[PDB]
């Protein structure tokens, strides 16, 4: 009933999900000429040393690398956040062409892809309760450009053949998400939403300024995934991004001058 196809894409989502036209929808364009430095912000604290990855799943929209979130093993704190946010999964949004794929844009620039590390606020006890709160989630977004390979991505790329189609999963233990980060943790932040249905306005977005580089070969393998299930006509999993939504009555704040 929703997807990224010719007849169920983002421009249709409002019919089943009227919050698609809400006050705090994501993604947005980040205008670097209007975002303002906020000295009240603190450095990000990314604490992933104890992360436990479990599984990778093709959910028909993207793939999720899933983590054990039953303890404070991989947490995000600091920045704009109060309290402790646990990593539940990461996934990507990507294009059919190197000139599109990201959800956020920077001065209208689209990157080739965008990584989302999804975390929930432990004060709400579980993910499902967290998404019902305005401060329930924190998503760390990282842009991808095509250039050099990202070594820390390669283990993800090489499992993709095993989860080609919707509903397939594979064991994915002992993956270190630190290998997906850029050097700098400088960021922009603003209040927004999930970027897929149900589009809930429960996210503190934290979007890193510095992109990571991935190779053309790495991106090409993402583009071999399928939206469809096994034994169905092939629908390449590409262009699984929602375009920028109106900023409305929000301000984007920068952690850096
Ligand atoms: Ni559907
Ligand atoms: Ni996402």
């Amino acid at each position: 009933h929703w997807g990224y196809g010719k007849h169920n894409g983002p421009e249709h989502w409002h019919k089943d999900f009227p919050i698609a036209k809400g006050e705090r929808q994501s993604p947005v364009d980040i205008d670097t000429h209007t975002a303002k430095y906020d000295p009240s912000l603190k450095p990000l604290s990314v604490s992933y040393d104890q992360a436990t990855s479990l599984r990778i799943l093709n959910n028909g929209h993207a793939f999720n690398v899933e983590f054990d979130d039953s303890q404070d093993k991989a947490v995000l704190k600091g920045g704009p956040l109060d309290g402790t946010y646990r990593l539940i999964q990461f996934h990507f949004h990507w294009g059919s062409l190197d000139g599109q794929g990201s959800e956020h844009t920077v001065d209208k620039k689209k990157y080739a892809a965008e990584l989302h590390l999804v975390h929930w606020n432990t004060k709400y006890g579980d993910f499902g309760k967290a998404v019902q709160q305005p401060d329930g989630l924190a998503v760390l977004g990282i842009f991808l450009k095509v250039g050099s390979a990202k070594p820390g991505l390669q283990k993800v790329v090489d499992v993709l053949d095993s989860i080609k189609t919707k509903g397939k999963s594979a064991d994915f233990t002992n993956f270190d998400p630190r290998g997906l980060l850029p050097e700098s943790l400088d960021y922009w932040t603003y209040p927004g939403s999930l970027t897929t249905p149900p589009l809930l306005e429960c996210v503190t977005w934290i979007v890193l300024k510095e992109p990571i580089s991935v190779s053309s070969e790495q991106v090409l393998k993402f583009r071999k995934l399928n939206f469809n299930g096994e034994g169905e006509p092939e629908e390449l999993m590409v262009d699984n991004w929602r375009p920028a939504q109106p900023l409305k009555n929000r301000q984007i704040k920068a952690s850096f001058k």
